[PDB]
């Protein structure tokens, strides 16, 4: 029955501006793909991940919308608004399979180069559903099990449980960031050793600033949430300061992912 952002207050403060605006832009952006390759557009088997990466992003992007006006909303007019603490599993589900879509469109990229003619012919039609119904419910699995062992959830949990489901989320995230960079990895060896058609550039910008964005957009959060609060044993004084600017990283690679996935691959008609 508290919000995170309340622990310093004045320090904090611009760094919700930055949230609110990124994230009603990237709720606009996610909104558009979710809409256009939910209805207007056709899909292949790539979209389908694109797709599940925007409602990752647009549940992660909400959640932080009302994190941010419930500090808003203490500060400026003074309510203390009591939205409940399971709202922070549904944000920590959100934000585990839009990390999890991203390493899984970078394996889906590099299977598509090392294996060509497995990807165009002998490649089921349903892996795509498959692969994200299960990601997505592994990221809510761990997400309800930490929740509910660290008192998010109903309001009982003890630590010593809760520090080692909080150790797994980090494992499997730094597991999801060395699978993004060893399928961008083969990816890249297989385009600049073995190609011959290729537009080389522009292949290369994009899958390193795929890795990139990833590595210090995606990650940071997650990193300062499941692991740092352990390992760092400091509990006001640094993390007034690294909580809020990893959610304006966090904010900038959920509202980054629609353009990067969706806008800058296939609206490149327009101009
Ligand atoms: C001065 N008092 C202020 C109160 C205060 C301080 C810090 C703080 O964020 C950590 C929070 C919010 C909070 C955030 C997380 C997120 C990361 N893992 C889920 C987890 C928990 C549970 C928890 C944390 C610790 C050590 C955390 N060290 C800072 C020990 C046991 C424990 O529950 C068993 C939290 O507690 C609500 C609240
Ligand atoms: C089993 C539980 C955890 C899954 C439910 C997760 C919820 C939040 C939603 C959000 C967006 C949804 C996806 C949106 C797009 C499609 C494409 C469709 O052709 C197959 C289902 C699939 C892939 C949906 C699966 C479920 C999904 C990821």
């Amino acid at each position: 029955d508290q919000a995170l952002l309340l622990l310093c207050g004045k320090e904090t403060l611009i760094p919700v501006f930055l949230i609110l605006f990124i994230a009603l832009v990237g709720l606009v952006g996610n909104g558009f793909v979710l809409w256009l390759l939910g209805f207007r557009m056709r899909r292949n088997a790539f979209s389908v991940y694109v797709l599940s990466l925007a409602g990752a992003d647009f549940l992660f992007l909400c959640f932080q919308i009302i994190n941010c006006l419930v500090y808003l909303s203490n500060f400026f007019c003074s309510i203390s608004i009591n939205f409940p603490s399971f709202f922070t599993t549904v944000m920590t589900c959100a934000y585990l399979a839009g990390l999890s879509m991203l390493s899984t469109v970078s394996t889906e990229r590099c299977l598509s180069v090392l294996w060509p003619i497995w990807y165009r012919c002998r490649r089921p039609r349903h892996l795509s559903a498959v692969v994200c119904v299960l990601l997505w419910a592994l990221s809510l699995l761990l997400s309800i099990l930490e929740g509910k062992f660290c008192g998010f959830l109903f309001s009982d949990g003890d630590s010593g449980w809760c520090q080692t489901f909080d150790f797994i989320t980090a494992a499997w995230l730094i597991f999801l960031f060395m699978v993004l960079c060893g399928s961008s990895l083969a990816l890249l060896v297989r385009i600049l050793c073995g190609s011959r058609g290729l537009p080389l550039t522009r292949l290369y910008l994009t899958i390193l600033l795929t890795v990139l964005v990833f590595l210090l957009c995606g990650l940071p959060f997650g990193i300062q949430w499941f692991l740092i609060l352990w390992i760092w044993k400091d509990s006001d004084v640094l993390f007034c300061h690294i909580h809020p600017v990893s959610v304006v990283l966090s904010s900038l690679n959920s509202s980054a992912n629609p353009i990067i996935y969706f806008f800058v691959g296939s609206f490149r008609k327009q101009w």
